[PDB]
């Protein structure tokens, strides 16, 4: 009875949809996501900002963006080394924007930073220290994505 | 068509259920689960007891309960920091019971503990050296969950 | 109804297929898988070679096989202790092969290794500095599986 089978399959679907959902809530917890909080992740791979921005999307995530002191200390914890942030000023030199829109609300630059130094530095990378410094986007640092609370 | 399509989706639900199962195995493996033995998991987020309880449930698991030494240690290694256990005497002061039910059948308290200190301590937290100590349920300690072997 | 419910369902299914392949991509990512590079996993369990060969197969993976300095160091940083490698000379003493077939094309033995010490040593473990040492396939060591790039 086609009528039946369908309903049965709509059941096998929901159960799976519910399982995979559970599988993911346990995968985040595993990855250290705090309760109802945006949490970061990294494979420790170094690459240009175009590839990181890329990779974070394929994983349905955004390039890491510290919107306060905590999230910054937290991003430092994850990468060890230097890693790009979801911040650039490619649109308007000197005017840093989150890859997700909006102007920086929380910052943490180093003395004389940013500075577009040399041929021009449009990407921001937090360095093993917690402070940030602007650098060439064609450079290559630790890829780090974030995921919604 | 209609009948065939309904068939093509049959094997789909199967191959799925089949992949998700394998995927869940790979995870457990990756999160420490040892062969045939239950396994503990944590985000390290310190919190009150009641939360750890709701949290482990949302994940369809339970607050970590050492049922002997190997387990007590296993929880000790994964937590790396003060953590609650599925054990409390909030029912009958003086008698600790598992959240899953029953009376304590294994312990590893430290000198003079439990002491139902101050106004009262009805919650258990594995502490340094893997020893135990009752502390207020309100206090905040690492949430840890266990999933079946 | 029926026909519409079917097209709607087929969509639901393709959605799950994607959501899962995502779950999978995000996991390998957090497990340090570098882009286009085979990643190595572990539960840290120590066991005999035969037991590892099997554990890796149940996950459809294989015993980690370092073929260059990179992969070695990767694995070495995954084990954190000694672990078997998908390499042995069980068939012809002094002619180490890959469990996946063929003679070795790269090694990183310790000094004066391999030595087939005692009753014999036909297996291999990555030890310190990721250096190699042929051991007894019956000795228990960290199980580490590898999955496709
Ligand atoms: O400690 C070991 C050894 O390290 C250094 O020499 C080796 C080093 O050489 C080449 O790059 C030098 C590079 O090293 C970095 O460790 C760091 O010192 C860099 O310094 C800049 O960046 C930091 C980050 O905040 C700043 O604090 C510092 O002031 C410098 O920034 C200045 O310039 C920026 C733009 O370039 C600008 O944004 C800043 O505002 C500021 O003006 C230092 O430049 C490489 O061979 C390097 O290898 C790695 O990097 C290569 C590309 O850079 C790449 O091709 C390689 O594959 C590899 O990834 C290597 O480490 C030096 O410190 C030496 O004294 C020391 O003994
Ligand atoms: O006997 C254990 C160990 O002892 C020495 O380190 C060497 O003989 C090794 O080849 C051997 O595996
Ligand atoms: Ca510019
Ligand atoms: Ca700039
Ligand atoms: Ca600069
Ligand atoms: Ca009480
Ligand atoms: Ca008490
Ligand atoms: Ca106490
Ligand atoms: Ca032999
Ligand atoms: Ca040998
Ligand atoms: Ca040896």
């Amino acid at each position: 009875a086609i009528e039946v089978k369908l309903a049965n399959m709509e059941a096998e679907i929901n159960t799976l949809k519910s399982k995979l959902e559970l599988t993911n809530k346990l995968h985040a917890f595993s990855m250290g996501k705090k309760s109802g909080k945006k949490f970061f992740v990294t494979n420790h791979e170094r690459m240009p900002f175009s590839k990181v921005k890329a990779l974070c999307s394929e994983l349905r995530g955004t390039v890491a963006i510290p919107r306060n002191a905590e999230e910054n200390k937290a991003i430092q914890e994850v990468a060890k080394t230097s890693a790009f942030l979801g911040i650039t000023d490619e649109v308007t030199e000197g005017q840093f924007m989150y890859v997700t829109g909006g102007r920086l609300t929380y910052s943490n630059w180093k003395k004389d930073e940013p500075n577009d130094h040399g041929s021009g530095e449009d990407c921001v990378t937090i360095v093993d220290n917690g402070l940030w410094n602007d650098i060439s986007c064609q450079a290559s640092h630790t890829a780090v994505c974030e995921f919604p609370a």
